[PDB]
């Protein structure tokens, strides 16, 4: 695309915030900034690293339902996002956030960028970087804590080449998985038999 900025409309104002937007869009490229707009309820501007990332986000996220609303994702005519008059969202978090230095961006080198799955939303999220003996029940209890729908089923892949786990989280619908992605991505999981917590990674 001609610009690294996109606009997202049809967000749920009570549910969404900058981190939760990042948690969805980071699947498709580096996210630099998210800005909610007082005058356009349900809309946010998102600056990605480049127009290739914008295009991937549009092609994969445009027209998807989340919290009863159709999300629309489209190119912005702005070349960049600037902090405006920042305000507190419904959840008490700030309307503007810069993620350019985030450890959780996944496309920071060309080599790293190429390893990311680029898939359309479906009713399954893949997870990785979970604790070594993570269980279905562990994910159930995290979803309860977050106030999001439990997956109907959790698969933990048996094969493990590091002290971490990967697998699948399944819901009955696309929209349930997408709604959950924004809340659950980058959750800090407690690590029993291990000294540091694990940052849960989700993707389609
Ligand atoms: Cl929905
Ligand atoms: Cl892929
Ligand atoms: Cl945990
Ligand atoms: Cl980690």
């Amino acid at each position: 695309a001609d610009s690294p900025v996109l606009m997202v409309y049809g967000l749920d104002q009570s549910k969404m915030n900058c981190d939760r937007v990042f948690n969805v869009f980071c699947l498709y490229g580096n996210v630099e900034k998210v800005k909610f707009m007082k005058s356009k309820p349900g809309a946010a501007m998102v600056e990605m690293a480049d127009g290739y990332a914008v295009d991937r986000a549009i092609t994969h996220l445009n027209n998807n339902f989340m919290f009863g609303q159709k999300m629309n994702v489209c190119v912005s005519k702005q070349p960049a996002i600037m902090p405006g008059q920042s305000y507190g969202l419904e959840d008490g978090s700030c309307s503007y956030k810069d993620f350019s230095e985030s450890r959780n961006n996944r496309f920071s080198t060309p080599e790293q960028a190429a390893k990311n799955r680029i898939q359309h939303p479906s009713n399954v999220l893949h997870f990785f970087n979970a604790p070594l003996e993570v269980t279905e029940e562990n994910f159930f209890e995290i979803c309860d804590e977050l106030g999001v729908k439990r997956p109907t089923s959790v698969k933990v892949f048996s094969g493990k080449s590091e002290r971490s786990s990967s697998g699948l989280l399944e819901w009955d619908s696309k929209s349930d998985a997408l709604e959950t992605l924004g809340f659950l991505n980058h959750y800090q999981m407690k690590n029993p038999n291990g000294p540091y917590p694990y940052t849960l990674k989700l993707c389609f």
